């Protein structure tokens, strides 16, 4: 009598069978997708200010942030900067203005500057213009650009009464990383030395976004963005090369990762109406994810078998984040992502004890609703 897993197994794939059943009908949400994306890029490329836009994960319209909304998708545009000048914002290590080190109209940006900083505002504003104006250009399809909320969803459009696609534009920059970044991604252990250094010659990204105190923003600022190298490192995720690539070597990092945002998903959703959980996101969780990576780095601390203990170990780490009100941004060290400052000290408490009771109660919410 061997066991295909070690107990607490059987539960967690029941519901990872059921996240990917309703993934087997996409193919027709994702096209209409692609069509209207590629629309907007070709009328952005038009364009003299975003001449140089395009889809960063390459030949991607489509990456679902939430496990369970399978008719949500998220894309981002990015856009090559060829020489600017980060200036950190109040030492807050993620947050920067973005400066260039010329003047003259060579760089179509000189619409966008507000002084010497370029406005995220600005461009932004244009945008949205160009988008709303381009999918009025759809005839026989009602793609709705749905009203503002921030800066980095830039753009979220309502395609028919069921789709809808968030357009996140982002600066890219081929220069080497912020000094913030120097003792971030500690993956040497995990994924290796030269791994790091490949990596962190690939472009970053710089999202607008505004950086809030308690009091309000300064609205030029723009956010680090590593999106690009998370997706390469979970799916490039083993000590072996093979990770994943037979029987022998099939670990549960990935299905940790999705149970983990389906948990949050599900609490979030339960709450909604009381905003006690509005702060908490996917990236909170995949943070604290690559951080039991870094932890655990040998692929025999992830074999298939043992999915439940893996999963809970990843339980327990995310709340020994929430109770020590610390999360470090995996590639920012200093950004601390669950300081009292982004999210008071009683909704990481309120997430707590339901997460608590959850893994208490073998997660009764994953069947819930
Ligand atoms: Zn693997």
């Amino acid at each position: 009598f061997e066991l295909d897993a070690a107990p607490g197994a059987s539960k967690l794939r029941a519901v990872l069978e059921k996240l990917k059943l309703s993934r087997d009908d996409i193919s027709t949400a994702a096209g209409m997708v692609k069509g209207v994306v590629d629309h907007l890029l070709l009328r952005l490329k038009c364009d003299s200010a975003f001449r140089g836009v395009g889809l960063l994960n390459t030949g991607s319209y489509y990456e679902h942030v939430k496990i369970s909304a399978p008719n949500e998708f998220d894309v981002m545009f990015k856009l090559e900067v060829p020489r600017i000048q980060l200036e950190e914002y109040s030492n807050t290590r993620a947050y920067y203005f973005v400066k260039f080190k010329r003047n003259p109209k060579e760089n179509p940006l000189s619409q966008f500057l507000e002084g010497e900083i370029l406005s995220a505002s600005k461009m932004l504003s244009k945008f949205r213009k160009i988008i709303k104006e381009e999918i009025n250009d759809i005839k026989d399809t009602d793609v709705i650009m749905k009203r503002k909320r921030g800066g980095s969803p830039a753009v979220t459009l309502l395609i028919s009464e069921k789709i809808s696609v968030d357009i996140t534009l982002a600066l890219e920059s081929k220069s080497s990383w912020p000094a913030s970044t120097q003792e971030g991604l500690r993956i040497q252990n995990w994924l290796s030395a030269k791994v790091r250094k490949q990596l962190r010659l690939k472009p970053f990204y710089l999202v607008p976004k505004h950086a809030k105190e308690g009091n309000g923003f300064q609205e030029e600022t723009w956010r680090l963005s590593f999106s690009h190298i998370e997706k390469e490192i979970l799916n490039n995720h083993g000590k072996s090369k093979t990770c994943c690539e037979n029987k022998e070597e099939k670990c549960c990092r990935k299905d940790c990762l999705k149970l983990m945002k389906y948990l949050l998903e599900q609490l979030k959703e339960r709450f909604k109406d009381k905003k006690h959980l509005d702060k908490f996101s996917s990236y909170h969780v995949k943070t604290a994810f690559f951080h039991v990576c870094t932890q655990n780095p040998q692929d025999s601390q992830w074999d298939r078998k043992d999915l439940g203990l893996c999963f809970d170990n990843c339980v327990t780490y995310f709340l020994q984040c929430l109770r020590t009100e610390k999360l470090e941004n995996y590639f920012i060290p200093e950004f601390n992502l669950f300081s009292s400052n982004l999210i008071d000290k009683r909704s990481k408490e309120f997430l707590t004890k339901q997460i608590e009771y959850e893994r208490n109660n073998e997660f009764p919410v994953f069947d819930e609703f």
